[PDB]
């Protein structure tokens, strides 16, 4: 008898730590420590899905004494209107009616074509630079960032001004850092309200002015767009350079892929099914019981931690046959969960398939050489930021 405390080491810089998969084999949900509240982990796939389609289980905290969070965390949660468990379901149902409806079919189609020259444009900078180049900073980074220059009508230069916010503001081990950065988000998007507001244009936030005859307040407005900023490029840099260093490792896949990139659906599906880092912190979709809820055996209170393995799952091999395999011809694969599922799952999904498609498209076929130009174990995942990623990916082509 050792209770497990997460996070789990990782001997490998990617896949799921060793002993999340043990506790995954004896069954789907166990009782393990955390660096703060004791919580329930549930690793498998039908488990975590029928968990994150339960009412039941919220992301606010409806515990009478709260357990400290990181000023990080509590920014997180803020931005997901879940700091306060007693508002949380008319402030949620308001996020998501607002912001479903700023991904419509007709931007999506818009940006879609942006997106495919700007990926044109990067892989030719790309392939014209003298290598060692480090991949992240001239790709992984700069097509999501623009995109969001795109969703908020600003110039892309603005890019070079936000870019290390999201990384700053969910710096779990430096709480004055985190709220330093998170108020130059705030004045930087109260800022651009003013602006939209006198000169809007076909953008989100402008979009949001107009909502409901100008309803919302300046602050609504702000908060929502913090949330496209913060949310809106990190995690999809993150899977552009997973995707890169999963293909890299499967050499038949990707030359599959080079020769036909009408795979490159599949693949991105099998990028975002397979592709956690280091000990895959951010891997975990947290709750707290809002009632009992019976799992198999097991009784979840009412006020419990429930940390729901998104990664775990997407590995399980009861819905995914040899589920630690890369495949991107898989015939029907089940609907990975990396996006979630259920009451909160990711508004932008249909925006970030678009923007891995578009890369995982040309990538290998532009740059049919391209390599890792240092060793995989020498890549450093930042397990400190709740979005983790690497902060450099050296490339040789
Ligand atoms: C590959 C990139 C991405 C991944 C892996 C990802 C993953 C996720 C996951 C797992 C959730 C659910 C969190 C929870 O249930 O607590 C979520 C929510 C969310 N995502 Fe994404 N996301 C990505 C990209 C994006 C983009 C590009 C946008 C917008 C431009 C976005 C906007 C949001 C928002 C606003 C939420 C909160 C939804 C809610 O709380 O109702 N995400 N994302
Ligand atoms: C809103 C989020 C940025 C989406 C989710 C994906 C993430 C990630 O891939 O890093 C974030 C990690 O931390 C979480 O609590 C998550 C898992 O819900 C995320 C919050």
């Amino acid at each position: 008898t050792d209770l497990p405390r997460l996070p789990f080491d990782n001997p490998d810089i990617m896949g799921i730590a060793p002993q999340m998969l043990a506790l995954q084999k004896e069954g789907p949900i166990a009782r393990v420590g955390t660096a703060g509240e004791d919580a329930w982990l549930v690793t498998r796939y039908d488990e975590v899905r029928t968990l994150l389609a339960d009412r039941r289980l919220r992301l606010s905290n409806p515990n009478p004494q709260p357990s400290a969070k990181s000023a990080a965390r509590a920014f997180m949660v803020a931005l997901m209107a879940g700091d306060d468990h007693e508002t949380e379901p008319a402030r949620h149902a308001q996020m998501r009616s607002l912001l479903i409806p700023r991904f419509s079919t007709r931007r999506l189609r818009l940006m879609k074509t942006r997106i495919e020259h700007h990926v044109d444009e990067l892989l030719d900078q790309l392939a014209a630079s003298a290598p060692p180049v480090d991949l992240h900073r001239v790709l992984s980074f700069r097509l999501p960032t623009m995109v969001v220059c795109d969703l908020l009508g600003v110039p892309l230069a603005d890019r070079e001004r936000f870019g290390q916010w999201a990384r700053g503001t969910f710096d779990q081990s430096d709480n004055e850092h985190s709220a330093n950065t998170f108020q130059q988000v705030v004045d930087y998007m109260l800022e651009l309200v003013a602006r939209k507001r006198v000169e809007p244009g076909d953008d989100i936030l402008s979009e949001l002015i107009a909502e409901k005859d100008g309803a919302l307040s300046d602050a609504d407005i702000a908060h929502l767009g913090n949330a496209v900023l913060l949310l809106g490029y990190e995690t999809t840099i993150v899977r552009i350079d997973l995707g890169t260093l999963l293909l890299l490792r499967n050499p038949v896949q990707r030359a599959q892929l080079a020769e036909d990139p009408g795979l490159a659906p599949a693949a991105v599906e099998e990028i975002l099914r397979l592709g956690v880092g280091g000990k895959g912190s951010n891997a975990l979709i947290p709750r707290y019981a809002h009632g009992d809820i019976t799992v198999g055996e097991t009784v979840i209170r009412t006020g419990d931690a429930v940390m729901l393995a998104i990664g775990a799952a997407n590995y399980d091999d009861r819905a995914f046959p040899d589920g630690g395999l890369f495949d991107l011809t898989r015939v029907r694969p089940r609907s990975h969960l990396a996006f979630g599922h259920g009451a909160r799952h990711c508004i932008g999904r249909t925006l970030a398939r678009i923007e891995l498609t578009a890369v995982f498209e040309r990538l290998f076929r532009r740059l049919p050489d391209l390599r890792l130009a240092v060793p995989e174990e020498s890549l450093r995942w930042q397990e400190h930021r709740i979005t983790g990623g690497f902060d450099e990916i050296p490339v040789t082509f």
